[PDB]
């Protein structure tokens, strides 16, 4: 199965390997009180604990949580 195998496409949270990473090539530096926004910047990496269909997931970055779309991230599919 897709376990660290054919990429996350339209899947329920934690499927294959479970998480992935996504290199944020453009983000804002927000706080988790802002919705829940991931505090990270360009060139950083996140581990999106929350996986979904449309690419609008929740990231978790070494203790920061939040939710940011696929619009400006590069996924390190697992």
């Amino acid at each position: 199965g897709p376990y660290a195998q054919p990429s996350i496409n339209t899947p329920l949270p934690n499927l294959q390997n479970g998480p992935f990473y996504a290199r944020v090539i453009q983000k804002r530096v927000p706080n988790a009180y802002d919705k829940t926004a991931l505090a990270l910047e360009v060139g950083e990496l996140v581990k999106v604990t929350k996986i979904n269909m449309s690419g609008q997931w929740e990231g978790e970055c070494n203790g920061k949580r939040g939710h940011f779309p696929f619009t400006h991230v590069r996924l390190l599919d697992q």
